[PDB]
């Protein structure tokens, strides 16, 4: 469960917000070393339950290889291409559809994966999802929200609280369960077939919150074909228990992954 820090080899900076670096594990292994920053997260907490998504295996899944435990380290499988939200971003891809498609199929395997082991996410959405050297999507810092120790990102009356990826029973009532993870798939695939526009992208998070509890959507993307629309919308009922599993999800865009070709 602990990894010695002095088997790591760092070789360079991939980001800091605390700072993430690429490195080598025993000298070959290439590795991502999140340093996190001091007083930023409940680190015991973290500790604990970090023993238990180790166990969490899947390939559509960021793996965690261990903790280092000031600061203390949390290394993971390394992903060249970075997070998901700025690869979509990046128009020189010029995306096929069908990748699109495969994208959401990518983390929508590895969501059901999460509730067949009764384990949510609690902040799905492309910022959180990485991209390999394959191009493969795998969802990264699942669960990791409950350790975040910032108010602003604690609430959902936050500053940093994700609201465009909330349903109205978390908005009004921080009710939270499978089915927000639900919600936030739909508006994940909204981010994919927009090409990693924000969602709401007009609005406040405020407006945003009033035009939700309204009953009002996103719309459609221009890339998402009619039954692509469909999926997504299907995880926005207002009536949590009317929306789908991931199980459901995963065959609804296998379906259509079979009909464009
Ligand atoms: O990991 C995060 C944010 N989450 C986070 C959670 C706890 C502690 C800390 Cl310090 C950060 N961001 C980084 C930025 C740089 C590009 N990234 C990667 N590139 C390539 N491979 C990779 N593996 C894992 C992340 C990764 C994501």
């Amino acid at each position: 469960w602990e990894i010695d820090p002095k088997d790591l080899t760092f070789l360079k900076e991939l980001g800091t917000g605390g700072v993430v670096k690429y490195g080598k594990w025993r000298g070959q292994y290439d590795v991502a070393i999140k340093m996190i920053k001091e007083g930023s997260m409940s680190e015991d907490e973290f500790i604990e339950e970090a023993k238990v998504m180790m166990n969490l295996s899947h390939e559509k899944l960021v793996q965690l290889y261990g903790v280092c435990t000031r600061p203390i380290f949390i290394i993971t499988e390394y992903m060249a291409n970075g997070c998901l939200l700025n690869y979509l971003r990046e128009m020189r891809h010029r995306f096929q559809t069908q990748q699109l498609l495969e994208m959401c199929k990518d983390v929508c395997e590895a969501m059901e994966y999460l509730e067949s082991k009764q384990f949510l996410h609690r902040d799905l959405a492309a910022r959180n999802c990485l991209v390999n050297d394959q191009g493969v999507v795998k969802v990264s810092d699942f669960g990791l929200s409950r350790y975040v120790l910032d108010d602003e990102y604690t609430s959902s009356v936050g500053s940093k609280f994700p609201v465009r990826w909330s349903p109205p029973e978390v908005l009004m009532y921080s009710k939270f369960s499978s089915k927000s993870d639900i919600w936030a798939f739909g508006v994940l695939m909204w981010e994919i077939y927009s090409l990693g526009k924000m969602p709401y992208e007009r609005f406040t998070n405020s407006e945003t919150a009033e035009h939700i509890a309204q009953g009002l959507r996103l719309y459609r993307p221009h890339l998402a074909s009619e039954k692509v629309y469909t999926i997504m919308y299907s995880c926005w009922h207002e009536k949590a228990d009317e929306r789908p599993t991931f199980k459901i999800l995963l065959s609804n865009i296998l379906d259509v992954m079979d009909e464009e070709s």
